[PDB]
Parts: structure tokens; sequence; C-alpha cells
């Protein structure tokens, strides 16, 4: 089971994942400029950009690693936006939409 194909792999869902994000309002790290009290309870923020990073630096050797930090960008979003906003209701799609990526991509990666 070669590291190739699978990086591969994950780097069209990634692709695909963005593709979801159509405001492109998760493909870059939340602009502390504008959000500046983020971090007093966003442990760990996530973005699609981040999640290129660690790829490359092959820090998801597993598929599961992967999926956890997209689901990071999808909970931090439902954390901290409040439920009647824009960007809440666009965390729920992409957990929707996202999700269904998911699971097409993990079943191809157990076909190899
Ligand atoms: C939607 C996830 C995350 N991203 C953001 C990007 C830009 C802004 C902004 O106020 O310009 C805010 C957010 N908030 C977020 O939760």
């Amino acid at each position: 089971m070669q590291l190739t194909p699978f990086l591969i792999l994950l780097r069209k869902t990634l692709e695909q994942l963005q593709e979801k994000d159509t405001g492109n309002i998760f493909s870059e790290p939340v602009p502390l400029s504008e959000v500046p009290d983020y971090l007093d309870h966003i442990k760990k923020p996530m973005d699609f950009f981040t999640m290129k990073q660690n790829l490359e630096a092959y820090r998801y050797l597993n598929f599961d690693d992967f999926e956890e930090d997209f689901n990071l960008i999808v909970s931090n979003c439902l954390k901290y936006n409040a439920k009647d906003t824009i960007f809440y209701r666009a965390a729920v799609r992409l957990r929707e939409q996202g999700g269904a990526v998911l699971r097409q991509a993990r079943r191809q990666a157990e076909k190899m």
C-alpha cells in the first residue's frame, strides 16, 4: 500500500472539499485582524490552506487524521458563530456535503 497514490487521493479529496466552500470562507486561516477574540475559545484553528500544508508535510498518513482536520474546520465554525448566522449554516452545509465527499474518498482508499 503505497504512499504516493494515497497522497494523490488526499490532494484530490481536499480539492473536492474546497469546491464545496464556494465562498472560500474555509480556505484560509480565520483572519485574526477581523476576529481578534477568535483564539479565546478556538484552541486549534484549522482551514483548507493549513490542511494542504499538513498534507505536503506528510502529516496525514491515514485517512482518519485527514478527516479529523476537516471536522475541525466544521466544528470550529459551529462553535464560534451563533446559530442564526450565515457562517453557522455554511458549516452545517459543509458538514453534509463534505461528509459525502469523504465517504466516497474513503471507499476509494480501501480499493488501494
Ligand atoms: C467561516 C469560518 C471562519 N472564517 C471566517 C472568515 C472571515 C471572517 C470575517 O469576519 O471576515 C469570519 C470568519 N469566521 C469563521 O468562523
